């Protein structure tokens, strides 16, 4: 679509800047040409140049002490980008690497990801570039107190609500709650397990599986990372019949065939990742395998790819490592795990099947919004279904075939569109 | 504990002048020790040393108007004692011998006993120092709009929730709804009938009848007072199998042991309450019995001893001719009904059960927390259950036996600790 | 008065263990007979019974950490005693010793003062029993950050305006102030230095010797304490004619009959008082003089008294020492540093000029109410005067002669009772 | 200073993408080193780390509709960079080039600026890329309630005050306040004309004089740009003996030497800037007079330099044309009209005498705070006295001569650290 290509366009300009930021929107709008061309009524209401732009942004100062009485200051932040369909929800990062850019990428896909649970809720994301590791347990409670003394204002129950996200564990949000209970003095219930956001993720394999008239199980999986996300994927994957024989790090990945499936293996990614040691190979010590220092794992043969560590994981080149292992299923599941080349070559690759993370992680916010176990495997099951049946239908209503990923965007953003437009401009 | 005894003694010291809360505070604590042992990160947070102090305490003038035009002005209070778990939970008591060592007794009470439920409720209690009785019901509702004229800001929907108690029933109720929400013209919904209690207290009965491979079948019950809180025991009990004997005032007590058993008998406790004599006797002429003029009924020989009127209405010397008369059960059903030295010494009596005030009573606010007919009877007897058996379960693990005492406060304290630990240091 | 007389004996009973409280209050209102007696309307509408009760209270629970990371609990509080003839207003006190019959009796004590002012100000008062000694700034700060953090939502511009007092210095303001600015976001300014009260005490002086036909130029005058009180007098005392000869402290007191009269003597208060030491003596080894170990100096033969240091200093039998040496001029600058059994006697004392701390340490609060440096010793100086004057016609019109004690309770009082008349009955 | 030194660095790798901010800051902090060595317990409390980041900010997406029916969307800004001494105070720019760089940047000044006005005032900066210029009114109208939508919230009385400046003539102003009225229905007075700020430009450049022993009378002066600021400048220059002999724009600058002296040639400064032309040379059509096409009007000969247009409008180059004119004085007017480097040259020049924006504009904000005619003349022409003395004396104190540039910042800077300081760590 024009009206497509220029906001994309505008864009990039714009907020050259904010890369990060700028990948999301091509891809997610680079999709929606042909709904924008069957509602030419959006243009006349510039409905893309409104839906690039956050609703409202804030950025804070957040000055702590730490256990020796030094003083150190962070930024805060909380971008509530879109509450066409219910209050904004998202999660706080804590992260050295964090900035507007990010913050906005993600506030960006969560508005999408929100949209597709078909709960009433908008999108939004904060965090800040404090590192809680190396951080004493007294100082993450004082640098979370700071921080709610300022967020407290901007949020509430049907207005902003946060979750938990990477740097933001239970600890975290239990050390804000307080802080927001003691000054506003209402203390609601939970300012918002990830096993979800994996099972989730392997649920939403489960239906691809069967639109493929396929099978998970005796399946070879690679996954990115040994974190929360890989751990819990491994879990539900090892439980299903397929394993893993992949996590990888900052330095490099490892190698096991055997499978991580059994139940000591995979409860090392737990001692691992609480090790804050960052490094995969400890894996590779503690069950004598392979590990190859300063290498991604997409140069394995495997049936399917399950990224779960970080974003532009997979580029081009290993793209290319990849269908060239004739590697059926790629699925993202940590946000933007690869360039927007990258993708585009593989949802340009004709026998793989590409699912989209903003579908395929949406298992956490899913439970969060649901605010026993398995009232819940259940629903989380059942809707992680109808979010893959759903983008499937809608790819193919627009003539795209089996087209995981413009699906996703086409439903997501059709839910949006509707509600804004019926909202009038204001926002 | 050393930290437990430290505190116990700091508190008798500190409120030397506030005895009933210093009595709360032993007993509840008195049981804490092994707990506590095996949670030494307590007290480096000084975890008690803040529970003991609440969170927030207000006291206002209460001016108002009687129907001849003369002024009297009498004291509000809210005692906002503790909202780890959720907003702040409890009656309001309008009674001429209330102040801040008596709120804060009960406050403190209401959020173990909060904390029972399995519900997200904190605790806090109110009252005036005003006595209903003798007042127009005119007068009754004047009082009650001044005294919500200072209220209502304190209170809300999720931030404190009051409820009834001694002197305000309903018709308070009802007259400081409206004049909330004439005010802040929200008007909510009910900011807060004693059957539940007397319900709740007999389905305990039962448990721990169950737990002891008993019957309440053909069992003598002793009550105490023939307010609401005996009369729906009584109408329980007699339903039940057992059948109550005694009912005692200010005047003494009175023995029947035909029972009080009949749609009748019963009926007349509804009309000596609602007749403002205050006289038990009344009841000794009605049905033409014996009544022992200025005595307390724990000389009588019975299967149960259910204190249903005051405070430690059994001491050291009525305890000794209660153990005297070998009855296995003592069930506190009024709060703190015994004084810690009778107590202590009942728990050392080896044949006997003893159940607390804090777990027997939850009936109430279990309801509350609610807000048919039986899919009431039916919670309220499962959970009254539910709290049998935790306390049990408790006090076991910890290795103390039967003792139901202990074991409601190591429950109740338990959820609040953890929420207390997880909110770090704020409250 | 019979009103009257029924009232405190009330107080005496309902508040036997608040005895700070109860003193001020006999005090005040046995001096207000006369008045009463002419106001029938006043018992009416139950004045005297609404004004003994604060129209609100708050108490709270204070949690912070010190440097080692230990965490300590303290109680915070604020009593908003009356609001009838503007904004609370009111200093905080930070010292072990407070608990709410002390901030009770200040609260009142501070309506009363208030109200003399002719600035429309009502009465509060706060604190905790916080101690400030030994504590590190970080540690003020922290302490300083968490009592505000409760307190922020029970004051404001106009509602309730805190100020400085024992305890509570321009630091202690700065770091509430900022917690404040933090939270709110609002900002106001200041939310709320010492030689205004100390020179308003010597301004006062003056109209009295001039009623006197008398002169302060040659008087020996005895000072207790060495704080900012005395300090402030000693220097207006020196510059003015006058001298100092007696400071003193918990050990004891010294004579110094050169006079505490120069730049350097009088720098050392200074000196003393933030060495921490509390210890009179120090001046007695610094100028080399004599000290009176354990001893009060009210012995001493002086033209004038001026007691700056602690309440009740001044008992029944010193001021029989202090009559036997025929001092003239009582003059109390502290507040009720006098048992009330001590100044009636005074009172009694036929050539004795008595003045009331309310009225005569009324310099402070005036200039807070301010908000150059002589449009200031100006306007201090004058209404001290006016202030002095109005006490004493006032006492001459009820036929009380020169009574500045009864005159300044009676001003104060007429100012509140007016107010409280025309607002009807409501607070 | 090392510290200094530092944290400049740490702002230039951190913020490389906002470079005005980044060039503001080392300016301002390079200036600073004498104070900090002074002043180690600043390091302590992180002072200036926290002082680069802005206390909060917030943009917000601007959604309008034109005359024709066509939506346009813009972003809102306000950036409340510090609130130490006072509520926020400053104005909104329009203008299609405004970022958060740039908001950053003059919020950062306008602190400093409103720091030595000696006005309790903060310093925050607002603003939107909306370009008002070929827009209706009606379609100003439209933005500005747009914009006040979402404003309102985060401004207020004593919270944040926005004033007038690029692009926010009094028609803006009304029109927001009309929205805020509307919204709020509080509607306080003028939710925030220049002849003020171009007024006590010259009235500075008289203390200078002065200093100097020097005069005004018969100088040439060359100005930049042909906007409010030059006007009210070359006005009263022309009234006070000098006369303006250069404008420029964006098609180059004219010279005119019989100076623009006469109620004629100024008025068309008027028509020229009202006729949205934006080209100097109409002037030239006007009173046929030389224009140099696409030239900086710094290779004039002249008495002062007084750059009234735009940022950087003198870099390295024409600091050495005018250097080499030997002219001896150089006034900025306009926010940063010189590079780093130029200035840094200037202030190296040995005859020349270097005066800084921030305080020679501060006229403006002055008069704003203030809310006759000549009780204003007045006082902007006395503080402007004090500012040129105070910025002097500091330079000096601190061993730096007559450097109005270090002065302007070290005295601007001493007030927020103070404050800062008082404030404790929250903010």
């Amino acid at each position: 679509s024009k009206y497509v290509d220029r906001v994309i366009a505008e864009v990039e300009k714009k907020y050259a800047d904010e890369p990060e930021f700028v990948q999301t929107v091509e891809e997610v709008l680079s999709s929606l040409g042909p709904v924008v061309d069957a509602h030419p009524e959006y243009e006349e209401v510039a409905l893309l140049e409104r839906m690039v732009i956050p609703e409202r942004v804030i950025e804070f100062r957040v000055p702590w002490e730490d256990d020796n009485g030094k003083v150190h200051v962070n930024t805060g932040y909380r971008v509530q980008f879109n509450g066409a369909i219910g209050p904004y929800l998202g999660g706080l990062r804590f992260a050295p690497s964090v900035n507007l850019s990010i913050m906005k990428f993600l506030g960006f896909e969560q508005a999408f990801k929100d949209s597709l649970t078909t709960l009433p809720m908008g999108g939004a994301k904060g965090g800040s570039d404090f590192d809680p590791n190396g951080k004493s347990d007294r100082e993450v409670m004082r640098f979370c107190q700071a921080f709610m003394t300022e967020l407290y204002r901007h949020i509430g129950p049907d207005i902003d609500v946060p979750a938990g996200d990477l740097g933001v564990g239970a600890r975290e949000i239990g050390y804000m709650y307080g802080q927001y209970r003691k000054i506003v003095g209402g203390f609601y219930n939970g300012v918002l397990r990830p096993e979800a956001t994996g099972y989730g993720s392997v649920y939403y394999v489960e239906a691809v599986m069967k639109h493929e008239n396929d099978t998970l199980v005796g399946k070879t999986v690679a996954l990115a990372g040994f974190g929360n996300v890989a751990w819990g994927a491994a879990k539900k994957l090892a439980e299903l019949g397929a394993k893993a024989v992949t996590l990888s790090g900052p330095d490099g990945y490892i190698y096991d065939p055997e499978g991580i499936t059994t139940e000591e293996k995979i409860n090392y990614m737990l001692e691992m990742r609480a090790s804050g040691r960052n490094k995969v190979q400890d894996y590779a010590d503690k069950f004598g395998v392979q590990f190859f220092p300063g290498e991604k794992p997409w140069g394995q043969k495997v049936d399917i790819i399950m990224p779960c560590a970080t974003q532009n994981d997979v580029d081009l080149e290993q793209a290319k490592k990849i269908v060239a292992n004739n590697v059926k299923y790629y699925i993202e599941v940590a946000n933007m795990p690869t360039t927007n080349e990258a993708l585009r070559f593989l949802m340009q690759q004709p026998n793989m099947v590409v699912a989209p993370s903003k579908a395929v992680n949406a298992g956490g916010v899913l439970v969060v919004g649901f605010e026993t176990a398995e009232e819940v495997d259940s629903k989380l099951h059942q809707v992680m279904t109808d979010i893959h049946d759903g983008s499937a239908a809608a790819a193919e209503r627009y003539g795209l075939g089996y087209n995981l990923v413009a699906g996703a965007n086409i439903v997501g953003f059709q839910k949006i569109a509707d509600a804004m437009m019926a909202q009038g401009i204001a926002w």
